[PDB]
């Protein structure tokens, strides 16, 4: 696999990634984890929130997608979410995030069943669309941080969160915490 020296280089190589109208999964995640995550090249993005995980935009790939970093914070977790129909790839920059996925919920009303369940690990690139199922992803540490690296294309602005009780669901903006190193409004 070709293997990105620097940030830079693998945004660069996504550019050409998704160009095209055909994507090919294996070989982007394959990229992506070859990446050899450096903290130098990604402090800038590297924003944490005290009290929830934060979303910060790196590139907006030319309106084919959006590469995105997200700091968890001790023992931050996210929502049980789909992807609004988009491609979308986790890739590991520091820390471990656990990943739960889940089964889409009927009309009925009843705890939602996990599908799988596994750790992310050092550089490791997972990937997702809402064929596979819903997801819940989680810093797996209560004393140390975990951040990622997202891929979602075609981009979406909002998302679908679910409660693991019922199944009910509502739809959520998505916010940005900053945009290319820049804390946003
Ligand atoms: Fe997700």
């Amino acid at each position: 696999v070709l293997k990105p020296r620097t940030l830079a280089d693998l945004i660069r190589i996504l550019h050409q990634l998704f160009a095209g109208d055909e994507v090919n999964v294996e070989e982007v995640q394959a990229i992506m984890e070859a990446y050899e995550s450096d903290p130098t090249e990604w402090a800038m993005y590297a924003k944490f929130d005290q009290y929830r995980y934060t979303r910060n935009l790196v590139d907006q790939g030319n309106g084919k997608f959006n590469l995105m970093i997200l700091c968890w914070g001790e023992g931050h977790g996210s929502s049980i979410h789909d992807h609004t129909n988009s491609h979308c790839f986790l890739k590991m920059l520091q820390g471990n995030l656990k990943e739960t996925l889940f089964a889409w919920p009927d009309k009925k009303s009843n705890e939602m069943v996990k599908k799988s369940e596994r750790v992310l690990r050092e550089n490791q690139c997972a990937y997702i669309n809402d064929s596979i199922g819903l997801h819940r992803v989680e810093n797996i540490s209560h004393t140390e941080p975990a951040v990622s690296l997202h891929l979602y294309s075609p981009p979406f602005d909002t998302c679908h969160a679910f409660d693991q009780r019922t199944g009910h669901k509502n739809k959520v903006t998505m916010t940005f915490h900053s945009k290319f190193g820049i804390r946003t409004p």
